[PDB]
């Protein structure tokens, strides 16, 4: 289920990028028994980030590897972990990086069929995590990876728990917390449910419809909860019809249980992806 990797089994070759939580490398992996070289992506988390001993990290890592049973094509697979002074997470290499950078770099080449189909895949992946009783806590366009332009997957599930974000004693997260993707009950009371994930899903969808725009750009994070209380929400993207915008607007409801379910989101966006130009107005479609 969970492969514990020796530093001798894998080699980091090139740097793909450096986020806030660590650095991801393009690497090569030759399993213990095997005599083959699997091309992987290695995420080396920032040292001394987790408030858990190596046994509790491995327990979390096993629960992250367990999501691949029975699995979902739109959720990433944790192939293995390597515990050194840092936590190293290993997964299959996705050549296109994340959907945030993808939609920004391919802004003038993305049609309504692709955007709507990505909304279905992300909702299919999130619905599977809901089935597995797992709350992601950090769904964003940066955490949706591109295997191929027509195959997206959700990464970094169970990472917030791993980094000690589900503790009453450890909350040493200053400016790292994703306030502009969090539901009001999460900003105010640190309550994280599948319905708070729907809120973040609506923001993720808005990021795609705006071709990688920053949500609440310029507004300080300290003021977001007050903006939400006044009834302010992310603007309607220029390509969106009111049918598409109402789905996003509903993910951003104050009553968590009234928000659309991932099951319902798969159906609505699937209906929309059958006549894409009716729901998204993009130049050159
Ligand atoms: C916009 C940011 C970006 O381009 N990327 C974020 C990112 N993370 C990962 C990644 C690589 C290895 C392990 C990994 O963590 C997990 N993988 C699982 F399967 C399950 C749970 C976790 Cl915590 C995340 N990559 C990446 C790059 C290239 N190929 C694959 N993944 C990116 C890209």
């Amino acid at each position: 289920l969970l492969r514990i990797l020796k530093e001798t089994e894998f080699k980091k070759i090139k740097v793909l990028g450096s986020g806030a939580f660590g650095t991801v490398y393009k690497g090569l992996w030759i399993p213990e028994g095997e005599k083959v070289k699997i091309p992987v992506a290695i995420k080396e988390l920032r040292e001394a980030t987790s408030p858990k001993a190596n046994k509790e990290i491995l327990d979390e890592a096993y629960v992250m590897a367990s999501v691949d049973n029975p699995g979902n094509p739109h959720v990433c697979r944790l192939l293995g972990i390597c515990l050194t002074s840092t936590v190293q997470l290993i997964t299959q290499l996705m050549p296109f990086g994340c959907l945030l950078d993808y939609v920004r770099e391919h802004k003038d080449n993305i049609g309504s069929q692709y955007l709507l189909n990505w909304c279905v895949q992300i909702a299919k992946g999130m619905n599977y995590l809901e089935d597995r009783r797992l709350v992601h806590r950090d769904l964003a366009a940066r955490n949706v990876l591109v295997k191929t332009p027509q195959h997206v997957k959700i990464t970094d599930f169970g990472l917030a728990k791993l980094l000690g974000a589900e503790e009453k004693e450890y909350h040493a997260e200053g400016g790292k917390v994703p306030i502009k993707w969090m539901a009001l009950e999460s900003i105010l009371h640190r309550i994280y449910t599948h319905q708070s994930d729907v809120w973040s899903y609506g923001v993720t969808v808005w990021e795609l419809m705006t071709f990688g725009s920053k949500p609440y750009d310029g507004i300080p994070a300290s003021e977001i909860s007050s903006i939400l209380e006044k009834g302010e929400r992310l603007p309607q993207p220029p390509i969106c019809t009111i049918d598409v915008y109402m789905i996003m607007r509903k993910c951003w409801m104050i009553d968590a249980d009234s928000r659309p379910k991932f099951r319902e989101l798969i159906i609505e966006f699937s209906k929309m992806a059958r006549d894409p130009q009716r729901y998204l107005v993009i130049q050159g479609d």
